[PDB]
């Protein structure tokens, strides 16, 4: 059993993000999935909580009928200390034999911790990413077609557009 | 749109749990769990890591016939201040509406803080029992769903645990 | 300006506490009171959190007639350097002269920093402490009476009892 | 039985705070103050320690004709979790009702968590104008209340700013 | 260059840790020594600070004649995660190739993250112990004789035996 | 017996420190000598782990011939509460009496604990600084002639330039 991981904030959780684990799911057996700096939400670079992001993926990955025995879906907090990082991730996560990302820190780290690590088989543009589907939120854009719609679910349960539009005031 | 809560150590996952668990699953819509005390591991009490408890979750309810659209599964450490506790699982959690628990502690924080709260459905196969036997050579495989099983043998659980045990 | 620091958990604030604190305002301009293990709540041993006790000691200190330019009440959690403690009270508490403990390790560690400590003006016995209000608190017995009637209305308002009760269960 | 909530890193108490707070006393019983930042100290921002600022607060709200049933003094560190804030703030203070702030942040938190939120009664006299004044010998003492004056005259809260702005 | 590690809170440092110490040095090239549970001090089971403890270490190994480039003396803090603290003590010291500990959590931990294991090369009895180091310094027993003199020094320097016996009261 | 304190980041330790460091060695009779910022690594400002730091202190001291006897090595992990810090430092350390640094807030913090606090007794240039190193590091400069050989050997060892390399891409 070949387990891949992937580490990223997913805020939000967004068509992109969702493309790129498809395409790590070619691959590897099972992938994964950590939500990192998971301690981070209400700012504008940030606004959601790791238990909203938590939920936009399980619902994300559920509707697109991935199934469930291909993958794992776990917060990680940030630390201070890089050194610890990657221990961090492996005390919280499945054994793992492969690492997708194009963070060169974290590329390294993982790295020098004897692990494979490989970039990600597709890169998407700024156009599809987070910032700007933050953006779009803020200034009533059209944030809803780059997410999937059980993405879009979760933001209107939590009155996401409402909260970010008030932390930009 | 009906959410309930579950927490425990899962020191390791057993067919008790998941009993609980389908039980549960007959009174709500969709049931998060949160697998408590994530920072403990290593020892005779708590022999497994978060991971390995979220791998074991992950695998034993994939098996087991439930759709994927009615569970989360969450890892949570412990923290000092437990006026704090409940305000550290909603930030980890989807939003939910009733948590199951026989904890007094447990059952009290959230009801301080304005859920409902009601003890699991059924009560039960132990944690205790199935350490045990992992120890003395008994029959721990009986007492966890196959999926469970299969985890312990990848991260050779028995071994570590035997190891700990010594003087 | 000659200033005194008295540190303890209060779980809860009783008489015998306030017999003290009266008598070191006798041989201090003004007394720093800190209440210690903020951190601990919801237990048979330490029932109230910080904010609870914060409201006993303010609402008692109040209805005892204490001018309030005579003292200070100041939350502190434990943390897990001894060596380090005292520093921690110095950075939350206005600067002092005096420490006054029964306890041997809280006088040795004021003692190492240079400080002056003295045991309490005034002990009480077993049958006015927390551990017969709280053991009361569960039996049904007359917890009330070992209480200013402040830090009893305190304890109605946040149901303190029923919460003792619960977490006995 | 009315209770407000009021945050502020006090970075020094003056006159300005004073003005807000006794505005707010005219529609509350009682009023919880929190020092906020309580973990930033010695630098040109955030000269002073929590228990200085306890200290300047205490003095300042006695001096003025202030009861001390009135309201509750408070240091709260900052914490990395804003989805825990709000939890930490109500661990640290008595039970409240309402929040007084301009802080979009701060206003959002408390009204996630069903609190009712308020812009404090008058906008002002400022900590940054104080700081200045302390690094540039202005008039610093008329922007503060008397007693906390002494309180930064006892600490030597003037020396400590301007060795912290060397080069 | 083979680097051993060994670790031990050593509260105090005795010539039972010295001969192991020794022996060790006989199989490698340079020994890295962490002082563990660097966070506790003032106790009766922990007496002595990290500063201390390092302090006595230095002194010790340099009185002795072990040269400076065989040994790394590393005071290292527990933390709550077992399965994070190889993890934490590798960020704080150099790479090692083998640990030295007769515990077994601690050669359970290495082991699993891929270390060569030993048991130290000697055991030293009761009597030359920590524990009856301690209970000599509070029951004013020959409890120099049990040291090394440069940590006998040091002791009477931080005021050592006065501390222990005023956290007994 | 008069005891100083030096306290640096290291990143990493280069000549100019050691110039310094041996300057402080003629007017005190034992230096140490503290890591700051141990928690922090794997970043172009700070490239290596305290470990790492530690390595290259006890290597570089040794290889030129200055006396165990006479300087002790301690990594500190930076804190939050800049009025904890000095607590922070003395937990760590054997007990000092004068503190050497140019930096305004060390100067203070010191200061304000009742430490005796000078300048360093030399300063060197920014063409000898870690700023200068780092920057020859990425630009296949001579980083080397200004590091002891002992530094280089461990820099060697850990993969340093590969890993400052990959974290600027
Ligand atoms: N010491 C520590 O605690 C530590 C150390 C290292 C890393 N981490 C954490 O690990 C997490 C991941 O690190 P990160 O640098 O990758 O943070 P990140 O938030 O995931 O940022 C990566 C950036 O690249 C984008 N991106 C990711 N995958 C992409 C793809 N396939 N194509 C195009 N753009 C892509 C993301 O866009 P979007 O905005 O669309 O998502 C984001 O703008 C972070 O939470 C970080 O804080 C923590
Ligand atoms: N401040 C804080 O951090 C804080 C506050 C409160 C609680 N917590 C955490 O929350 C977790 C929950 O506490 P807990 O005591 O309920 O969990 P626990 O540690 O799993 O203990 C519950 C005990 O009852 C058993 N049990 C659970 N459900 C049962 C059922 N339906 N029938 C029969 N037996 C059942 C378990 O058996 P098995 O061994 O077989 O599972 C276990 O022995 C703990 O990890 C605790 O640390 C943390
Ligand atoms: N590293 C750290 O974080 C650290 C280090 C040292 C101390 N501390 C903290 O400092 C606080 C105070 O320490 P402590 O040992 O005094 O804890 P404590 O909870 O205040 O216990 C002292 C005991 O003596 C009793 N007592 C106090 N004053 C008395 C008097 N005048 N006459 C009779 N009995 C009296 C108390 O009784 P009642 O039950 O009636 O109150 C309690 O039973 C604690 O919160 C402790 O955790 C923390
Ligand atoms: N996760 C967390 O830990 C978290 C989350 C949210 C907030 N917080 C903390 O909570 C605190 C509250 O935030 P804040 O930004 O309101 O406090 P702040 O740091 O005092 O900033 C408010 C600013 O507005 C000014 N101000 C406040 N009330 C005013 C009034 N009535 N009229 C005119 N000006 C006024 C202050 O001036 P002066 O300089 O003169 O006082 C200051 O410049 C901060 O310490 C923040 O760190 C923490
Ligand atoms: N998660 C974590 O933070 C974590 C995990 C594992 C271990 N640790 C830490 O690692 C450190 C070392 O663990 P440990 O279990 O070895 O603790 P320890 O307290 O350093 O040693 C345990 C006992 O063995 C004795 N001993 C050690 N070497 C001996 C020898 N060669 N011959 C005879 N007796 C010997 C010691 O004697 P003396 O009294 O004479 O010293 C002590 O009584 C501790 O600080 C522990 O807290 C931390
Ligand atoms: N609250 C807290 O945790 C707290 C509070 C205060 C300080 N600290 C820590 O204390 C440590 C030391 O503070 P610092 O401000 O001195 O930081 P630093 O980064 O060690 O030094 C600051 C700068 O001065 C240079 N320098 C040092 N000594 C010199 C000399 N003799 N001649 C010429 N240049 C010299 C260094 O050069 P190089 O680049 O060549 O090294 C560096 O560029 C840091 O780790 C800091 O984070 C922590």
């Amino acid at each position: 059993t070949m387990r891949g991981l992937l580490v990223g904030r997913m805020q939000p959780f967004h068509r992109g993000h969702l493309q790129v684990i498809k395409s790590i799911l070619e691959e590897v057996d099972e992938l994964i999935i950590c939500i990192g700096s998971a301690q981070l939400s209400h700012s504008i670079r940030d606004p959601f909580t790791a238990g909203e992001r938590v939920m936009m993926l399980t619902k994300a990955l559920s509707e697109n009928g991935i199934p469930a025995s291909r993958y794992y879906i776990i917060p990680v907090q940030d630390i201070e200390c890089n050194a610890l990082w990657v221990g961090h991730i492996k005390m919280l996560t499945p054994p793992f034999d492969r690492v997708y990302s194009g963070n060169p820190l974290v590329q390294r780290l993982f790295s020098e911790d004897g692990y494979e690590v490989t970039a990600p088989p597709l890169f998407y543009r700024d156009r599809y990413s987070g910032t700007e589907v933050r953006r779009r939120m803020l200034d009533d854009g059209d944030w809803r077609s780059l997410l999937p719609e059980s993405v879009v679910e979760v933001i209107d349960e939590i009155n996401g557009v409402e909260r970010i539009k008030h932390l930009a005031k």
